[PDB]
């Protein structure tokens, strides 16, 4: 009876909400649309809106939504730097899943290190097509290399403990360090600029926000080592991209490999092979020898997947039941 | 000091070039590997340097210490293709054992990681602009069970890396070294029992008797379906044949090979404008779940740095009648 | 009732439809014996190339009392006609685009011919290496064409104008449009004798069934390039990869596939390809699979929608079957 | 003894050079280096200099040329315009072979519109992941639509005449029209504003010079029919590719070929893959879906090559001979 309008649906989502849906008393309507300011009047007669990490949330959405009733916004994702959350006014709730797997990220990460580092993607095309030469794909031992951490989160702190069992050496930044955590994984916080100087590898994992957005920008990337492999798994908007596309020309950048990118709302997740894309910079970041670009699944796995259900499903249940929200994202 | 190496690559050239100025050697470079057809380009040097996929049988020995051959000098840590009884000390073996285990061992987390996330099926989607994730999700390794098939040198890192993943790690060793397993955080079991509970499997065993298609149709019925299973050892440990049938009965979930039984002929060499006559590997590299790359677990740098001093080496050592810190007893 | 649907189907036979007064249900899975149940309560069944429309189909269909079987394809191979006992009236397209098949015939000669499709994969990773990618001039080659047909015909007149000789093969040769064309009919000996390239545009029949086989390749040029937009079951597809590993076979290209009814239209991108001969001849640096596209252009699509909507509305008006397939 | 300077070689050319040389009283020197002003001094102590398509022969590699003393430039190539010939005072003679094999570009251009049309190169790229899907591949017929020919030449006729044989209507434009061949053929002369509006199908296969250097650029191709297929075997520098991406990206270009690129010379027979592609056009290029780039490989069939091979050694011959040059490029 509690009537629930789903956005940017693709089958993998409908099946495992279904699937788990069926124990909870609820009305589901599943759209394929993003919500943006265009497609928020279709909130209307619904009690709940689950939106998702591509949804154009600004203040135009928010307030349709709230105009059309809206209850509760329910994130199925742990990113909320798009939703405009000074602009809701408390007129209605909303919730995240803040940890569904962190390991999920953290162990793809890991993944795109090393395909960019030792070229598997660039080997299986070859392989594929029967050349076995492998000249041109020699990589680096991670071993006694320093891997930099932006971001010492969930997610960051599990990375750590992973790239500390190659015996790297592990350097970090974060806004709010935790040196115990330090002390236990063997890891060293630093400055930004240090981070930058030392890092062989580098990796991004903290939240898109005002103080984030472009952090890796030509003057950043001025500072890395030449050779630096990058790798982002947080949002696109960390990265300034046509400065990467010149900083991957200036050959400052060795490799990089992208889950996010900060243009990406209108192509993650779909199939744009039988059209232009019209984005220049994604277009010409798709054509280098060492950019690595997959579409946003650091989440994806069947752990992730399944929890992410089934904590939105119970965030929506503790909300109408009037309970405590333990995954509110405060506004 | 006459040297005369085989199935050499212009990398390979580039580093004994660089790092050999230094040595009194000459240097004589061959593309061709090393087999009893070209046995007999040994005439007149003193010391031969072979790699992994030269067949140096004992029609090859017995060319070789006929043309009064002082050395063998393997510029790899695997020996399983000299036939050592065969050479009957005519001629001294030396090796380089530990260039880098760290290369193999990142390298293959980082297949498992490749076939688990598909990211090598990714790539090639958003190439060609398709973003879609559908059929690319995997599973998280975090508290699953990887199975380590020799826990040596490679091995053993290779579980270090895993603990960190917090996989639970259970592992087989004709040696086993209990000492490590407690320092490491894993459990020896038999190999019944690592096919029964890992969800992933790695081979890092040499190539002897006893591996030999350790890896067949046997073996694999007694693996969990959808079991990930990857090598970077020798393709000799898996009966090919079998594992394509075990790929399309769906036990296996996934494979990366970095070797392969018969990669002789292909492996390092560009063959995408000819055919491809071993039927095996033309129908693996055709499955969606198949992940072949040319023995370059072992392709880094740092690895390639010391595989060419260490062999120098060796060969400087032999020659000044000092110990041979890395022969390969025979 | 229609079988074996795509997007691309849909659309058209619904923007189609929308004048005619008809209610047409969609179904993605092919037709076989196991779906063929699915027909209970229907008048017109709509069919395709590569449904199994074997005896258990054609018994289960008329069973449910099925009026017409409408064929959305020229190719009728895989209905068992004998069976049907003309409990029903079966139908086809005939020719919605004989250039279609023609052009694309073309297209793919010169493909594997100048490499193009290799040269794209590489260009797209940014090797510009032109290296192995030679081909040959068609110009004064002898091209072999066996079915003079429709489609032979055309494909015939557009190689004369490549300058190619042209020899060809028919069960029923037709003197007449050879010497309008400029070709000459010759046994199937003499062609795989003298062939450079060769195409294959005849129906699969019971005589055309495996032609292309081990011996008839061992006649052929070495180096000889062949295609194949005809049926998969002309080659026998085991022996063509012998063929392919002998190098007898200098390149070739199959639109068609012997066993490709569980694969070809879908993406199997996502799980194991059963086939073993399939995913073997997918290794190959000269083998260009593409996946039954030679009818595939918006003018053959377009006549196949209104040719089939109105083959349907030329029964249900009990009018004569302007199209029919003689059982 | 007359010596032979060969620039821009690669193995299939010093093969054909070799095998059909050891005829001829030569000595043959190979070099990969394209012939630039940084390379033009390398020529010293050569009688004759072998240039190719991507050489840079301008005012200065040519004075350093003639300074140097050589006789002969001969251009193992039907195209002429790299070569600066108002400077090359006469101090040497210009040699090309013209018609090596007009009918290995014209079939290679009919390949090229039949697989962008029908696009063979994104289905082969299907088919081999185990893709048989065929959605976003219908092709149009060609019968009965109407081609376009800039350039009614050598190659331009060939090409006119396959066309005809698949029943297209053809329109051609040439500076110097023959309107026999037009009665002959069964096509019709037109301006180029009448060929811009009328051709579903676009060649290019006139040479480059000062009148038709980009004349497709922004302004032509607004007068194209929307979804118009365009095929490039000329030269780079008939397109202004900027402009192009522009018409790909606002969909008035419906497919295109290029077998050239304006900036080709650094890219085109080398294998950049383990390298970044500095040129930002290019590697935008290359990242549309309905662009096929091939590496200028129109020409090269095995009698065509035979065939320069055989006619450069006789231009050079010929000239050591004093016998007149039928070959000769007029300066
Ligand atoms: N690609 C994908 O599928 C996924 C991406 N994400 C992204 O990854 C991000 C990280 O997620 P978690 O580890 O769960 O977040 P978290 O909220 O646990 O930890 C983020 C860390 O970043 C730090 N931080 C905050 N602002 C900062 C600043 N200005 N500079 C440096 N550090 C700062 C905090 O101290 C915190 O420790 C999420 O915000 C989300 O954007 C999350 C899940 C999946
Ligand atoms: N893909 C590549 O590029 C490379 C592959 N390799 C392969 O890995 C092996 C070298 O690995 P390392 O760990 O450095 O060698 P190692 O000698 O350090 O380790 C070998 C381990 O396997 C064990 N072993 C021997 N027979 C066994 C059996 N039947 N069952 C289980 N374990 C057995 C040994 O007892 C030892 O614990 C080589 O033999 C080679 O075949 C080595 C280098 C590179
Ligand atoms: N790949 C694709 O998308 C398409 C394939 N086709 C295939 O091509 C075949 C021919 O098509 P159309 O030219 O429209 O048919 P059609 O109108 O030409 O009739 C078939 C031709 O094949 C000849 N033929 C019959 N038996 C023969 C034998 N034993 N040996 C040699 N030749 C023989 C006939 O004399 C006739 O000239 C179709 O039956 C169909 O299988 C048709 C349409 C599309
Ligand atoms: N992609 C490749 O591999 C190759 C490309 N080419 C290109 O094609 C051209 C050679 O073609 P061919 O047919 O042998 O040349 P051709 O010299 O036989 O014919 C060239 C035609 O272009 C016409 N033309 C000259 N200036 C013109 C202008 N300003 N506007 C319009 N038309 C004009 C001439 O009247 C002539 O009909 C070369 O000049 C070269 O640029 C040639 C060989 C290979």
């Amino acid at each position: 009876k509690t009537k629930i309008i789903f956005f940017d649906i693709k089958d993998y989502d409908k099946e495992f909400f279904k699937k788990y849906g069926a124990d909870y008393n609820f009305e589901m309507t599943f759209l394929k649309v993003r919500l943006t300011e265009e497609t928020a009047n279709l909130t209307k007669g619904y009690d709940v809106v689950c939106g998702f990490a591509n949804d154009n949330i600004n203040k135009e959405t928010i307030d349709i939504m709230a105009e059309n009733g809206i209850k509760l916004l329910a994130m199925r994702c742990a990113g909320f730097n798009n939703v405009s959350l000074k602009d809701v006014n408390e007129r209605f709730k909303v919730v995240r899943v803040p940890a569904y797997s962190p390991h999920a990220i953290a162990e793809y990460t890991v993944g795109l290190i090393l395909a960019v580092n030792r070229k598997i993607n660039k080997a299986y095309v070859r392989t594929r097509e029967g050349n076995f030469s492998i000249n041109g794909l020699m990589g680096i031992d991670l071993y006694e290399k320093t891997a930099g951490i932006i971001g010492t989160g969930k997610i960051g702190q599990i990375l750590i403990k992973i790239l500390r069992g190659f015996d790297m050496k592990v350097i970090a930044y974060d806004l709010f360090p935790n040196q115990k955590v330090a002390d236990e994984l063997g890891f060293e916080y630093v400055s930004l600029d240090e981070l930058y100087a030392n890092s062989d590898i580098i990796s991004l994992n903290c939240p898109l926000t005002k103080d984030t957005k472009y952090m890796i920008n030509r003057r950043s990337m001025l500072k890395m080592k030449d050779g630096v492999i990058l790798v982002n798994t947080g949002r696109g908007m960390l990265i300034d991209s046509a400065d990467l596309v010149e900083a991957l020309k200036d050959k400052k950048i060795g490799a990089v490999a992208l889950d996010v990118y900060e243009e990406e709302e209108n192509y993650f997740f779909e199939d744009k092979s039988t059209q232009v894309i019209e984005d220049d910079i994604l277009g010409r970041l798709l054509s280098f020898y060492n950019v690595l670009i997959t579409s946003h699944q650091a989440y994806f796995t069947k752990e992730a997947v399944g929890a992410i259900t089934v904590t939105t499903l119970n965030n929506i249940k503790d909300f109408v039941e009037g309970r405590p929200l333990v995954n509110e994202v405060p506004q």
